[PDB]
């Protein structure tokens, strides 16, 4: 779900002199299809070829 | 040496309804030339005329 793009609003702050800027975003994640995907463990070895 | 002349900076603090004015200024003071003050210490006294 994304209900929000990552956008940024600036404002001032006279009390610390500076500029306070953020940057939001807003989403969510789930698993939708229970049967869609499969994980590989393996390991980080360069095979010995040639 | 001068980096900034002493300003005003004016902000809206609408929690409190208010203007909120900063008066800032920055610069450092160091000796130049250590030959050219002299100090004389002395004291309070006022003497008669």
């Amino acid at each position: 779900l994304k209900s929000k793009m990552p956008s940024a609003e600036s404002d001032r702050s006279v009390q610390y002199l500076g500029d306070i800027v953020v940057n939001s975003m807003v989403y969510g994640a789930k698993l939708f299809r229970q049967t869609n995907a499969v994980i590989i463990n393996h390991n980080a070895v360069i095979p010995a070829v040639v």
